[PDB]
């Protein structure tokens, strides 16, 4: 139920964090 | 329920973090 | 519940991290 | 309990990331 | 549980990222 | 389950990022 939904939203947030960190690493290369 | 609510609040915090990381990447590229 | 309270405390800390990341982004833009 | 512990460790990692980004931004302005 | 294990693996990865960012900061300052 | 699998895949991606950041750091120093 909403526990599984809460964990799926956490996973989505972590995926978006990962993608921001990728963008940061790209920016630091040039 | 309050476990689900706490998990969704964490997810909200993670998504806010992802927004800040993306903005940092934007700032590195510009 | 103590677990729900702990999860809300985590969420509070994450939101504080988010604000600091937005500060870093603002400083990179000027 | 184990899920909350994982989330607290994630929050610690994100706090460390934010510190490293602030130090990077200072170094890029220097 | 495997969800807690995945969250702890993400925390380890985030801490590794934090160390690389700090090394980048140190390299810009030195 | 699918949540655990997705989290493990995120963790794999974070290791890739860490190793890009290592390359950057060593290129400065």
């Amino acid at each position: 139920g909403e526990i599984a939904q809460g964990l799926k939203e956490i996973a989505k947030g972590l995926k978006e964090i990962a993608y921001g960190l990728k963008e940061i690493a790209q920016g630091l290369k040039g």
